[PDB]
């Protein structure tokens, strides 16, 4: 095809994996290219505000233009998904969250809270180790096996007495990776269990999750996972790739 | 330098989330349908773009998400506190938003403890032309692009919602005064005061949303607290 | 007919929750310290009264609760729906309150869905002289008792909070117009419209609490919906 | 002492037990007095608005004056207790409710909801069978054993697969009745457990309860019951009889 656009893209990819910044060196190493031609391409991107330089520190990181490319698109997928959330939420009378992956942590883009007396409540915009959530697992699975080992940077945090370890985690990732859905049982907050499925949108990967008290979970896991799959099918039908 | 052609194309696609015909792309950017086709193909190979079927339409692609996500989820995570702070200094609701065409999008928000309060949900839309936040963002728009959001004739939400004329005129004012406001232009009884955030990742709006009742009195202190917060936030996250 | 003496004593005690000296009780009611002592003793035998130690003070007792509780918890349970209904007809917050001296007490409340909303918690106090609810209740007060709540000189919550004079004058008006209102007399920017509920268990206040912003326009329809609700509720729970 | 005031009082007592109304007959039977002298006393009370007649139906029920006697006092106890609630709530980071008995159902006068993710949420002003709640048990215990058999009108409702039956219920009432506190484990809402203690105020009996997910309850019952007792001691010190 065209090799230089692909070089550029590989560089962007590299920068998006390291939000704090990269040295021209480190960029050059990650991508399979010489510090020189890299410098060239960076410059090209910088001319377009797709990248910025963190001072004479010779560091680089993503730039302004990015926002304006993505914003509308994103604000639309969300706006389109919102209803599909409420629906699900009211079919199951359980809280549901829509999240995206940001390295080792997922990020909650949206959420509907259950009316129930025994309820699970969290705020939009919250972080939480991907390794401990159903959503996090569902996203981690879809990760290219090369990239995966980035999020699984050596050893995992442990949030409860059930939080998986790298081994059982990967092993299970293999399972979700073709079973379609994932779950967590008191692996994040003791007494809470979640059930998530992947959303493959044209804009990237999202996680659709049900978050509920384990108390009530043990009984209806069956119906939960199903409603999730139905919602995945719908949503993707309307917004997939 | 073909990189710049590509970039111009991406820019074009981000302005039209529903999709563009190879033709329309070719026209918007100053390039021939052919070389454009070429570049599209190049991007498509990278999932930076997708084709809406034999419809010959194109729109943004998967890779995008994975580029932006972390960065974004960080700016937000970093700004969140700066919101609470402001919120508690003024005891008024505050929202952080971004522009999506003619509508702003609320990324985050803190609601006032107060008895007479203004309450809205995260993830809400609202015509940019009617909000302080929307004005602050619209101002920063390149004057070429501006006329996109200001497509033809504005909606009118109240008996005060500005019209294209007074709107642009005022945009010129905010565009160097630094901040913007709206007085019962969105919801009657509500007034807002916003300022621009120029982050390395793009433009955001930091806004105070409050009952006009309480606004008429303290506009002065509001605008100031906003500017102080802009200075802080940008000091820590600017470009 | 000694039953009436007793009752007068209870009445006296309910007006002074902190307690009364046998003396003060004797003076308030038109009876001699002696026969009063007698009756107190009789009531005390029934736990309708208690003695605040050798301090010779007296105040209400345990049995009271068990007499009232069920009845009360029923009126409330019966009124709750009538609240929601009203709330959704007007899309404005509504409160059900009772009088406790100079302050009203919010027994229940439904909060408006709206963006510009008024929010308060159940169980809150607020000077009766400043609320529509408070006025509606104060009106129904026997003119003798009234001068108890209107002890000397009123608090002033805003730059509109009435003064004893205009207050009484207006009480005369509500006292046969049926309903009362307050315009930024409690919290600036908030206005309320209340009506009396004459239940078999006592007097309640049914009120709409809303932003003045939105009030100036629809006072008319508010007062009407209130009256309709009063008529219904009383039809089902009046005396 | 004085016998007629006591006759009257007995009548009031009778009426407060039957909020819907009593026939002069039924009143006469409940209290140990003749239909005649009862009629007399009723009349005396009616002159004072302590009672009303439900029409020629010859029925009677409580009256207006009542409210004005109790209101202030009540609105004060509540106002005084409110803080003691928040305090407790924040010491345990669990929801707490203040309730009173209304026959077979308790009535929630006030409540503070936990900040927590797995939380229990209910509205003020709610009813719920006393036989199924810790609060309800605590109040039922304090009931005179004669009166008790009113609330325990034959057979109980059953809210869960754990809701006690009249037998185990009474048996347990004997226990709380000198242990001081009561509890319910998934007897009201499956997954929810509560721990309550009695408040003996000068104005009557109240229930102070902690309501939490059983999940989190099994672990800290111990500390809960203690904080409850401490709060009872405080509150009563300030508002007891």
């Amino acid at each position: 095809s065209i090799q230089v656009i692909a070089r550029a893209a590989s560089i962007m990819r590299a920068l998006g994996s390291h939000p704090h910044g990269l040295s021209l060196a480190a960029i050059a190493q990650l991508v399979g290219l010489p510090r020189s031609t890299v410098q060239r391409i960076i410059n090209a991107l910088e001319e377009e505000f797709l990248v910025e330089a963190l001072g004479p520190a010779g560091g680089f990181r993503l730039g302004p233009a990015l926002g304006q490319l993505i914003n509308q698109a994103q604000t639309d997928i969300l706006s389109l998904v919102k209803p599909y959330l409420r629906s699900l939420a009211e079919e199951l009378d359980e809280s549901v969250s829509l999240a995206s992956l940001a390295g080792d942590k997922i990020y909650v883009l949206d959420r509907i809270v259950s009316e129930r007396e025994l309820r699970v409540v969290f705020p939009i915009g919250i972080n939480v180790p991907a390794a401990a959530t159903a959503a996090g697992k569902v996203l981690l699975a879809a990760l290219p096996d090369e990239t995966l080992q980035a999020a699984l940077g050596e050893q995992l945090p442990v949030l409860t007495s059930n939080t998986l370890g790298r081994k059982a985690l990967v092993k299970q990732l293999s399972e979700v990776r073709q079973s379609g859905v994932a779950s967590d049982l008191d692996e994040h907050i003791d007494g809470v269990s979640s059930f998530a499925t992947l959303l493959d949108t044209y804009l990237g990967y999202y996680s659709l999750a049900i978050v509920m008290p384990s108390s009530r979970a043990s009984k209806q896991s069956d119906l939960i996972k199903k409603a999730l799959l139905q919602s995945k099918l719908n949503i993707e039908r309307a917004i997939g790739r």
